[PDB]
């Protein structure tokens, strides 16, 4: 493919951290003095033609709040995947070391407006993204974030998936339908998004503060809900409770959701 390059074509600077399938480093693409952002494969946690996978699917996205793919080295061994540098690393620790002042209400509202704009896109590509926390947001320059795509899926909007026998979620993130019969579809990533806007609302808190994660099904089936966070607006309060809805149907579409946010982010900014 065209979006193949060479190894040498890429000079890296510093490892960034990395954790399950692969170590991130900030690399330089010498041919552009372009800063990118170069994610290796972790032998014996991930096979070749998974992450071969990943990066064909990175292919066809093209979205102003998706991590951008500039690049592969597939070919031979160590395989990269090169993507553009975002400067502030992730939205979680972003929300937990920022100046509140600077990231203000409006700021939240803004920050949720791209996700949820990058979401539609992929409800409309006919996408899942089965893997949507503040840890998976990647933040740039002036509240730039955008959604981090490796573990994107080709779905058509509105069929379900089976994940594989004795798969591990992060359970405080999952729908319960995916809990309890490993089934995934956009609207089990529209309950995701729910909990995404309770770690923005809080400035990364951990959902379902000291609860037990075995005791969270149980709990969502009886109706048991996070509660409104301190300073949350009740209408953005309503959303992540509309995206709890036990019926996977009952859900908002992400077309749904970007429109109530981008009309409270134009009214807050008025
Ligand atoms: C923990 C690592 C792996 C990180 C955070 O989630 N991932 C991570 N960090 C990025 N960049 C930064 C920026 C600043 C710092 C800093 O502290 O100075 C760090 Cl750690 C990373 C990044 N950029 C594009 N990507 C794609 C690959 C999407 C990135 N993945």
């Amino acid at each position: 493919d065209k979006w193949e390059m060479e190894r040498t074509d890429i000079t890296m600077k510093h490892k960034l951290g990395g954790g399950q399938y692969g170590e991130v480093y900030e690399g330089v693409w010498k041919k552009y003095s372009l800063t990118v952002a170069v994610k290796t494969l972790k032998e014996d946690t991930m096979e070749v033609e998974e992450f071969l996978k990943e990066a064909a699917v990175m292919k066809e996205i093209k979205h102003p709040n998706l991590v951008q793919l500039l690049g592969v080295c597939t070919r031979e061994p160590p395989f990269y995947i090169i993507t553009e540098f975002m400067t502030y690393g992730n939205l979680l620790d972003y929300l937990r070391e920022c100046n509140r002042q600077e990231v203000s209400a409006v700021v939240l509202l803004y920050m949720a407006t791209q996700i949820s704009s990058a979401m539609e896109y992929l409800e409309k590509k006919n996408f899942i993204h089965r893997d949507l926390a503040a840890r998976n947001c990647l933040v740039g320059e002036n509240h730039l974030v955008k959604v981090a795509d490796f573990g994107l899926s080709r779905l058509m909007t509105g069929d379900t998936f089976t994940a594989h026998a004795g798969a591990k979620f992060p359970i405080k993130w999952t729908a319960p339908e995916s809990l309890a019969y490993n089934k995934f579809s956009i609207k089990s990533d529209v309950w995701a998004f729910g909990v995404l806007l309770w770690e923005i609302a809080t400035y990364g808190m951990s959902p379902y503060p000291g609860i037990d994660p075995s005791q969270v099904y149980e709990l969502l089936e009886k109706d048991y809900r996070m509660e409104r966070p301190e300073g949350c607006p009740e209408k953005v309060y309503e959303l992540m409770r509309a995206c709890w809805q036990w019926n996977p149907s009952d859900r908002p579409s992400f077309a749904e959701i970007h429109q109530a946010f981008e009309t409270m982010f134009q009214e807050s900014s008025i």
